[PDB]
């Protein structure tokens, strides 16, 4: 689809079998999802944002369906204001910026 | 143009008479520019994201050219690690997400 930006580009995703709302974020290198239980082993990691650094749980090779498009990659779980789909998964679904 | 997301979508912008590199960020409501001695009246503001909040100076009706496309609006100036072009200006240049 083509999504304009008058509002936050929020879309529904399925991860770990559960539905969640997430923001398509071209300003994010990584995908960061609010605290939740995800299958598999995770590794402690730290990532930075506009306000500083946070500790996250790094899960690798996680399937995430974004607005009907499939991606399988790294998902960081931790204290984020809103769920963020970053470039690692946006590239997988063939998302581009256009103007 | 079309910008892929394999790498950070950095483009050249012109603001306050200076050329800078900035990130086209669909996950940002506002535009935040690295500390620069911009003239004009401003209002105090706090913006948040991953890691927490930072204090910025809010300037209104500031002309900002983005890869040749003219825009004008609110620009927040503060200790951001990267210049960020947010939705307030992305809509002005007709930018969309597509997949
Ligand atoms: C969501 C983070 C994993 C991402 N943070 C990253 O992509 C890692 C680099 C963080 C420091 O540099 C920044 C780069 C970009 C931004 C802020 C800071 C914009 C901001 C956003 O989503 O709007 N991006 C981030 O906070
Ligand atoms: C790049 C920042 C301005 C930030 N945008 C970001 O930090 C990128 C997304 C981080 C997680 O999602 C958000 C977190 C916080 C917000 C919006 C989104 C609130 C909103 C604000 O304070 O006005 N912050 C942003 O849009």
């Amino acid at each position: 689809p083509q999504i304009t930006l008058w509002k936050r580009p929020l879309v529904t995703i399925r991860i770990g079998g559960q539905l969640k709302e997430a923001l398509l974020d071209t300003g994010a290198d990584d995908t960061v999802i609010e605290e939740m239980n995800l299958p598999g082993k995770w590794k402690p990691k730290m990532i930075g944002g506009i306000g500083g650094f946070i500790k996250v749980r790094q899960y690798d090779q996680i399937p995430v369906e974004i607005a009907g498009h499939k991606a399988i990659g790294t998902v960081l779980v931790g204290p984020t204001p809103v769920n963020i789909i970053g470039r690692n998964l946006l590239t997988q679904i063939g998302a581009t910026l256009n103007f």
